[PDB]
């Protein structure tokens, strides 16, 4: 009967409760399909919830700084966002970055995707892993752990590698420098994974050990597949006139064969990755946000 | 240069700063070798530190209860204590239970050892694991995870199995019932372990996912060995006149051969377990407390 999570249906979550014209523009800049009603009813209360957790942490830090007699190194609050390929992790992260910025206390909000920490294609091909991107063996997981550990050590700056969907590879010299933000949002399919998922090269302190609050964005596998295919088709269209783009390869296929191939890539790669590696980490999240048709949130679960 | 931990030498930790006659008696009741100077200089500041973390959590819970509109289920704050066999986990846990009791807000402090969650001897012998007690394969780890998960679900009571050093087995019908304490201290060598340590029977949410604050009690392996041998000899002496006691078997050996055998048990079982399974989990702790000769704390590290 009882679980470790408080449960809110959509109506209960919306009942927890407006924006500037330049905030609306920024939100529409993130995604043209993003419903402003959804932002108002779901994401605004979520940003408020997160601010309570962040504020409580800042308060505690002052209390402990007084007790411990420390100079008080500035340490970022880190929020991680996990879930299937195509569930909406990136959209959620960008909306939360925009909304969390509104508070004076924590105005510098960085967003880092774990995509960048994939091994480059040259390494993957050597290892026979070109069709296993997003699987644990495809990640430089020690480097990702070191990244969040460095932030949680108070280093003045840390560098993250960045991934390109144009070249479908790590950007050779495109490393992003992060300089002690108030908040870092760390978004990627593997942020709740741990040593057990990396038996080929074990690590013993986990990403989650350096994350303050984690969100798992959830949806049934039939919706994920349809959102995956929709995106695939959008990437194909966006590459029509860029011959040097990875997705330009799919421009040569009819839309119908493109759907067939995307469906195969879902079934053989991404659905496998979901079932074997991503979905089992769900109950490690501070909060599970569940989506239904049209990306409407229908359930929020928060750890008691 | 920089790590995820604030570092305090003994003098800095003691500088963070007295007790009742019945509190002194209780403390001396826990361990006759426990120095009251050590309690005053080390454990009192540690209990104060923990109270700040617990208090901050209680405050946050009221803020969120108002925001979320919840009835507000009482959920125990859980402190876990990890480290080598014979490092002093049990002594530390008992001292902290005594000291945390002093605050009106959190007077009901339960202490549970993970010893109880070992498979019974009948199961271990079937599996060939009688010489592997304390190793991951020797634990009913799913049951231990379910225990802390149940507490963190707000169940009115949860039952823990209890271990006996008299019979060196789980007590057949000696299960302890825990009824929603303010604080639960969960003490055992495996409390920072995770799925990776249980590849023979993986679990996907960890003990640490249901623990608020973790302590790893640390000491160099030469001190651990000497404390192990000292205890072994104390257990041997305590069993001289109990023919039905497991340690009565060692009464038949000279003290000299008893030392030899204890030394072998350390080298072959407990030191292996330390190196392979316990010590790698150290950097998962909220706090690392390091001991030197005579059990004197010489370093405290607290996560920034
Ligand atoms: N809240 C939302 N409203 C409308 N569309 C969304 C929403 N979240 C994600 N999407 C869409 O669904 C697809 C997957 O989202 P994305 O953020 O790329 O997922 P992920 O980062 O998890 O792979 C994209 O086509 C995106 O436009
Ligand atoms: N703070 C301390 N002061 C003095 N002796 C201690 C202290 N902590 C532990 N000991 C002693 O060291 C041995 C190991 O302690 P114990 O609490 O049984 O360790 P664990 O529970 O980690 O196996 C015991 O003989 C105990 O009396
Ligand atoms: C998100 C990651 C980390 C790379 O940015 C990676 O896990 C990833 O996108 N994996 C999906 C593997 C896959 O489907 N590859 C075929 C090419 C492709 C990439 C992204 C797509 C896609 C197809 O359809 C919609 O999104
Ligand atoms: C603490 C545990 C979980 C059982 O209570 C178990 O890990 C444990 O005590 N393992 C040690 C294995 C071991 O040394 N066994 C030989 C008998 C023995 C038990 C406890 C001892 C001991 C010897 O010397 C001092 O403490
Ligand atoms: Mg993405
Ligand atoms: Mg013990």
């Amino acid at each position: 009967l009882m679980t470790p999570y408080l449960q809110f249906n959509r109506h209960q979550w919306a009942a927890l409760r407006t924006l500037t014209e330049d905030e609306i523009t920024r939100l529409k800049g993130i995604n043209e399909d993003l419903s402003l009603e959804e932002v108002a009813e779901i994401y605004l209360p979520l940003s408020r919830l997160l601010n309570f957790y962040i504020s409580s942490n800042l308060r505690r830090q002052a209390v402990l700084e007084q007790f411990l007699g420390t100079n008080g190194q500035r340490i970022p609050y880190i929020i991680s966002i996990a879930g299937s390929v195509a569930v909406g992790k990136s959209t959620t992260a960008r909306v939360l970055q925009a909304l969390l910025s509104r508070w004076p206390e924590h105005r510098h909000v960085e967003l880092i995707t774990t995509d960048g920490f994939l091994h480059p294609n040259s390494v993957l091909k050597e290892r026979g892993l070109m069709k296993k991107k997003g699987f644990p063996q495809s990640y430089d997981m020690h480097r990702l752990v070191k990244f969040v550990s460095d932030l949680k050590s108070g280093v003045p700056q840390a560098t993250a590698p960045v991934y390109s969907h144009l070249i479908y590879d790590v950007i050779p010299d495109g490393d992003k420098t992060v300089a002690q933000p108030d908040i870092l949002i760390l978004e990627g399919l593997n942020v709740l994974q741990s040593g057990m998922d990396y038996p080929h090269d074990p690590h013993h302190v986990f990403v989650s050990d350096f994350v303050d609050f984690s969100i798992y964005v959830d949806a049934p596998e039939e919706l994920l597949k349809s959102w995956y295919i929709n995106r695939f088709l959008k990437f194909r269209e966006g590459a029509f006139t860029d011959p040097d783009s990875y997705f330009h390869n799919y421009a040569k296929l009819s839309k119908e064969e493109a759907v067939d191939i995307a469906t195969s890539l879902w079934n053989e790669i991404n659905l496998m990755n979901l079932k074997e590696n991503i979905l089992p980490t769900r109950e490690r999240a501070s909060l599970i946000m569940t989506k239904s048709a049209n990306h409407s949130v229908n359930q929020v679960r928060l750890r008691k």
